[PDB]
């Protein structure tokens, strides 16, 4: 599923992501937008033989199994597949463990890049939240 802004901004809010661990709702629609493009299914293999999985591009070198990233970790316990589905509850719940790490949303080199110190509250204008 390709999430429109506002309704995504909506779906994230309902799981509890608008300030979790201090980051508003802008920041988690942002990174979305520039890791993903809104797309639930996307895909993105790394360098290192691991892959990147959904909507948060999520990683399969600690935090899903794929099957194919040798010496992995899969500490959100869960099919790196569950990721790509259209209920974001699976990627929601893992984001929510990553973001709890230490490094915040460091861990997103998209937010990093795009997102981090720009005006994020931009993402949910005009949204009915
Ligand atoms: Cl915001
Ligand atoms: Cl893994
Ligand atoms: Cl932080």
């Amino acid at each position: 599923k390709v999430f429109g802004r506002c309704e995504l901004a909506a779906a994230m809010k309902r799981h509890g992501l608008d300030n979790y661990r201090g980051y508003s709702l802008g920041n988690w629609v942002c990174a979305a937008k520039f890791e993903s493009n809104f797309n639930t299914q996307a895909t993105n293999r790394n360098t290192d033989g691991s892959t990147d999985y959904g909507i948060l591009q999520i990683n399969s070198r600690w935090w899903c199994n794929d099957g194919r990233t040798p010496g992995s970790r899969n500490l959100c316990n869960i099919p790196c597949s569950a990721l790509l589905s259209s209920d974001i509850t699976a990627s929601v719940n893992c984001a929510k463990k990553i973001v709890s790490d230490g490094n915040g949303m460091n861990a997103w080199v998209a937010w990093r890049n795009r997102c981090k110190g720009t005006d994020v509250q931009a993402w949910i204008r005009g949204c009915r939240l």
